[PDB]
């Protein structure tokens, strides 16, 4: 049985990927420092699962972790953009050095396929209010965003210089069960859903007209598995957004209806770094992957709410 | 007023150090002497202070910026090929040193930093076209990705912490003290050393390739203006002259300077070589006082006369 190394596999997106890889018959090795990841997210009773707790920027750990692995999915990073604004030096280790060290370890081990979690943040404000195509000029505004873009550049260098096979995916806004809502900068759907379940007020920053291209985690996981299994993945990046439009106000009403309970909406000022309109151009994604019928917002919110 | 020059013992840096001392600045050099040479520096000037160490070293940088009014950040492993051979080690010099400097400048309250970026951030996208600053980016090596990442971090420190970066993308700089010791050294430093020594040169390709060559003294003038301008622009500026010199032109010009003919061996075209590279220097002309730059023949004669 083939083995998949998944960095950041104990986190929100990773642990769902781990569940799906195991069900398909893969062996899975998780590398995670448990900074936001959780052992309780993993099916520790699965004989096909191994867990290494450590830093993904640690070259000695990566030299051990890649041995016996046939492919990689690189999800480890400090996901909070705001954390990179507060501490660019520390987060640069997790958000870029880990990518560089993984490229070194994969090339030494002879492993070619790596699926990489890049981010819509590399566009910055360029293309706002339009479907953002992948060749939109880049404008990373934070150390996180610049580190994701730098990661793409280095992955492409190892592709051309050393035969690596990167699958670069720029996630738009992912949501669903296990997304951690404990931070004021957690994803808005995890925060809003947690408050609605508890019967407590949510806070809306701005007028609510901001739009996001939300993707339910199970649809992203399908794309991640396809990235591991495709015979000759494209060299350049692929947006993972649906090209859908959801205002925060749409989200508030849909969530309130699903919860069956009243929802108080308090106000706060528009966030300083807030992009108003964000939407992916889905053409490369629809050409390169079989999306099937993705979950609608309502379907994804219901699955989230019913899990808590 | 004291200026910190990281990489100040190198080719461009030491010419800058000379100019800054001549203008009355005190100058502090931070250099690890990997390629820089103390012989490039006017040691015992009494306005010159030399620190030897790693520009990525946090504690050394904290000392180096203390008492400094401005910074020129030239330290990097200049060789693209060394970054191909060792991405991990060169990332420390080519990017971490920039991040650590941003941190040290913010803590010490120093705003102005002139930064040596590079035409390599464009990859091959500039082939055959005047290369403007919004030419799409395609850094092909760790060196080029690190220069561009340095740019992005510098802009983040500008918006988040009040830094004043002057981002300059150098095209093909040449002149005295440029190390001709590598096969990948600048073509002018290699051809000039061979012409002075009366030894054959190797031309990779047909010699029709064109480059936008900039004599180091003209770049140094731009660097000083970056330090002294009252309100520099936030985005990058290409440093080229918009000049077009074929390698066959360069060979003929050097033959005429040296007085002897140059034997020219024929090599294959380098893989990935850009055939036609020219800056669109409109932003340079608008933001800086270019005066009358040295022609190629002028810069070649000054280089050749110093060998
Ligand atoms: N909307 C989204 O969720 C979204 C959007 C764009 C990009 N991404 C990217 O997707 C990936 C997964 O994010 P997520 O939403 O599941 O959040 P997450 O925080 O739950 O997952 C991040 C995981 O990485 C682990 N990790 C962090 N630093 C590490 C290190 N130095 N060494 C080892 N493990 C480390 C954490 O413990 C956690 O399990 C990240 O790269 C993130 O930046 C997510
Ligand atoms: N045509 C060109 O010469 C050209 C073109 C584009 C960019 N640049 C950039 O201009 C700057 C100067 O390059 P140069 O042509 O003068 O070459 P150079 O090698 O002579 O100068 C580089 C200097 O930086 C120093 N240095 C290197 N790593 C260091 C470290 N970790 N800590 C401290 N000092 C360190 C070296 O000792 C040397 O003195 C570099 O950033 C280079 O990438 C040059
Ligand atoms: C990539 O980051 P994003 O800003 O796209 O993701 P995000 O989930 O952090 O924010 C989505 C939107 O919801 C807003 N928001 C977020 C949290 C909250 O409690 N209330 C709220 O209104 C936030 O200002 C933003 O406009
Ligand atoms: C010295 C230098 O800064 N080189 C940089 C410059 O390369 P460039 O190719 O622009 O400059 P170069 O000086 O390395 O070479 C210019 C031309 O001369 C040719 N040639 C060179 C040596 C020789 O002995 N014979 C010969 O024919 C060479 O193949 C090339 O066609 O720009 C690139 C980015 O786009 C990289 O940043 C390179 O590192």
């Amino acid at each position: 049985a083939e083995r998949i190394l998944v960095t950041g596999g104990a986190g929100f997106i990773g642990s769902h990927l781990v569940d799906a890889l195991l069900a398909k018959g893969y062996a899975v090795r998780v590398l995670d420092d448990l900074s936001t990841g959780k052992v309780g997210n993993l099916p520790m009773g699965d004989a096909g699962l191994e867990l290494l707790v450590g830093d993904a920027a640690d070259a000695a750990l990566l030299a051990d972790a890649v041995q016996g692995c046939d492919a990689v999915v690189h999800l480890a990073a400090v996901a909070s953009v705001q954390a990179s604004v507060e501490d660019p030096v520390a987060t640069h280790q997790s958000n870029f050095i880990a990518t560089l060290r993984l490229c070194e370890a994969m090339t030494a081990a002879g492993i070619r396929r790596v699926v990489f979690a890049s981010a819509a943040a590399v566009y910055g404000n360029n293309g706002e209010g339009t479907p953002i195509a992948e060749d939109t000029p880049k404008s990373p505004l934070t150390p996180f965003a610049a580190d994701k873009l730098a990661s793409e550049y280095y992955l492409d260098f190892y592709r051309r210089q050393h035969g690596l096979e990167p699958v670069i995916l720029r996630f738009f806004n992912i949501f669903g069960p296990r997304q951690d809502p404990s931070s004021p900068y957690s994803g808005v759907i995890s925060i809003f859903s947690e408050r609605a379940k508890a019967g407590r007020p949510i806070t809306l920053f701005g007028d609510g007209g901001q739009t996001r291209d939300f993707v339910y985690v199970a649809d992203l996981v399908k794309i991640l598995v396809q990235g591991l299994e495709s015979p000759a993945p494209a060299a350049d990046a692929t947006n993972v957004g649906l090209g859908g439009v959801t205002t925060l106000n749409d989200l508030i009403g849909a969530l309130q209806q699903i919860s069956g309970k009243p929802l108080q909406v308090s106000h706060g000022a528009t966030r300083s770094g807030d992009i108003r309109h964000s939407k992916a151009d889905n053409r490369r994604l629809r050409e390169r992957f079989d999306l099937g019928t993705p979950s609608s917002l309502a379907e994804g919110l219901e699955r989230l709410y019913r899990s808590l």
